[PDB]
């Protein structure tokens, strides 16, 4: 029972880590608020939550919009009257392009969602988190640990997010609110597998070849799973981490070390 | 039950974090091996373990000595037949001296205990950890995050340990063995309180003054507790962290961020 | 003669570091392109350059505008026919506000100037830098080394810039173009002195008090001067640094170490 | 004239970087003290120095021995009466072995030379450096930026050295003494070429294959040269770097970024 009787808000619930996270939080005793633009996706996630016997509030939210984040906060406080944890899940799909071929509009949009969206959420729920002495976990990315070609827009936005997360730990720490980051690389599950299958066919190779190439830089020679990344997020969200704020915990089977 | 039916070896069991850690591992379902030079100290820790209903093997061990580490391994394998976790606890008491006034003998001894001792332990238990696909947690220190005057010998040894821990994650990762570090600053409990009381009298001030000065750089304006640092170590030792190796997790209430 | 017969473009020429930099580059044998929004400021800087016997091209440029950066490139290539160095000087004045009181518009504008402006410049001059196997120096900030309250918008933009600079080293390195950053804290000179004088009067203290407080975290107990920061930038721009790319060189008298 | 009328002590003068460094310092106007165990090697380096018209004092010194470092200091002060720069050059040849196969004696010896030797030198020359407000440059290594298998003993010693260098910047900064590090990877020149030739024959491949493999991780797809690493050291030793202390400057053509 890591999260018994806590309310956890997850923004950016997709079919992969987001769904695993919602399920895992519920298994650990949390009730959920699920936020995403497309509310049809939240329906099955909510079922996995309610199957554990917990509650799920699903709220269609564009976190780039002030009114919509205000509505999410209002609906949450109406349904539960409290928030213990806010998780900003990394939903936006990165495009591998060198900066030379990346549009400025794309990078502005990436910052809008990844940085300002997360800030809007955190700020919206600051009053709730002040009362609960709660925790924020921002899902970041291994991309901040390297400078590989074509990862620039993604590294830029994620780096701005990491920097913001760090300042927020300082600024919200006097209210007793913890703010940490979890930095996964590739995350193995059904979604990444389908993607590797597409890549395998498109490049005339095997999924094993693609998987092994992706995992080769790691110490363990395996990619972390959705559950393994979720476990790190749950730890940071929980009272096991009550002494921990301002930190980035990398979940990457050792590929980059910090 | 984070550590149900696991065997955990703790080296460097003292009255503070070490004792809390042993107790907490046992509460989470682990049986213990307790190693320290002074075996009289292990007696009360073993009682806290056996009070939870688990088992404790106490073995007097100078981890700077090959024969004594070999004996610890032999006694552990005779008693339990397996090891899932090795924790190298930071026992050695640092002396605040500028390098100019630090003896070379002191620094050699610090490296001997903090670095080579930990390596000797890890190597001794590598065969056991290979079979269990186990985990190593090395307790390091916040000192590696700054360069403050008089912390040099301590930062040097701890930095060498961190570097070694990182290489060990690479080298032992192919055997499926995880290696991580936990980096606490000051750790609040009975031991640190007595120390602050001594300092308070010796400098004509209050414990509150000393505590608040120590905590002022943190985001949360509190020092982490023995339990909070223990929780981080338990997480890293557990299967919740099965996707995590080569990492340093700082438990410092935000004073330094990484 | 560090920069003999090289052409150096400086964007963001202000009264402080920018003016010192232009003068110093010219003293080292460079001809200059000076770019800023307000062209009246470029007049006196150009005189300091031409007093050394070198040439200065002054071009009013809003580096947030595609057409204006295109014009700067065209005018430079018309006047000099080459570019060896591009320096993106940190001009924008940060406002100390917690994130909670910072407008999203302000942060978008900070990113626009500090990040996208610098990228636009670098991209505009990529063809020139390819031919010269030239160098880019982005002036960043000590703020990326800490998470102090009220520095958030500034740290966010500067961090995004640092991340971008690092990826650009990878992406432009195959064309033989070097990209490095110089990270100053406070920079002592006439401009910062006037500012400390304002602060001194407004807080009822001395300039010495303010200066000493600002310098207290440093190892040397002094702030770096405009010349000292300029020297670091000149080194990185020069062939002395031909083995160096992707690096951040902090000029802060030891306050933060990397 | 970066070092006009300065006295530069170089410890660990070998046939590669050390010889290039001595020559380059002399070309920039410095007089030299050359220290190494084997004094026969110092003879040709001293000739390259005196060919520039400067002076070279050659002193056979085991920097692991107190009396011998005391003698080096005494001979230097007798010959020149001052020291402006101390450079601890990385001489010791690393053995690629996993920790499991590395003897403790080897690692103690590596620390003795790389860490304690450098400290002994710095301390011996502290009185001289106090008077000159001088500078220390410790030649470190790219190995501190990664955790690759078999580099453990080398990373451990170099990491301890980096940590020590950082504390020394704090501790000696109040005397106005600067302390920085230069972190090269492979360094191209006659010595490394012979080594690649040996490897080429022993593995049945070309020097080009070996060179290109070594350079593949870099941004520039070339290894830094002895001159390029020397240039970085000269910069850090010089008054161009008078605002810079406590810093590590990586000279690696972009392979690792900090
Ligand atoms: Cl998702
Ligand atoms: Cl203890
Ligand atoms: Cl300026
Ligand atoms: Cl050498």
């Amino acid at each position: 029972g890591l999260l018994t009787d806590k309310v956890v808000v997850i923004s950016g619930v997709g079919p992969a880590l987001g769904t695993t996270l919602a399920r895992r939080c519920a298994e650990q005793g949390a009730d959920l608020v699920l936020a995403a633009r497309t509310v049809e996706r939240l329906e099955d996630v909510a079922k996995q939550v309610t199957d554990t016997g917990r509650r799920a509030l699903s709220v269609g939210t564009d976190i780039t919009d002030d009114a919509q984040v205000a509505h999410l906060v209002d609906e949450t406080m109406k349904a539960y009257g409290r928030v213990d944890v806010v998780i900003n899940n990394a939903f936006r799909v990165p495009s591998m392009k060198p900066f030379a071929n990346t549009t400025f509009e794309h990078m502005r949009d990436a910052i809008e969602l990844t940085v300002f969206g997360a800030l809007r959420l955190i700020q919206g729920f600051t009053p709730a988190l002040e009362e609960s002495k709660g925790a924020v976990v921002n899902v970041n990315s291994m991309v901040v640990r390297h400078s590989q070609a074509k990862y620039g827009a993604y590294k830029m936005a994620k780096s701005a997010l990491l920097a913001m997360s760090q300042t927020l730990a300082t600024e919200l720490g006097e209210k007793g609110i913890r703010v940490n980051s979890v930095l996964p690389g590739y995350i193995w599950g059904g979604t990444l597998k389908s993607y590797f299958e597409h890549q395998a066919g498109k490049y005339g190779t095997s999924v094993e070849d693609i998987y092994n190439a992706a995992a080769a830089g790691s110490d363990l020679k395996r990619l972390p799973t959705e559950d393994e990344v979720a476990s790190a997020i749950l730890f940071m969200a929980s009272d096991l981490a009550s002494g921990i704020t301002g930190q980035a915990l990398d979940v990457n089977c050792g590929e980059y070390k910090a």
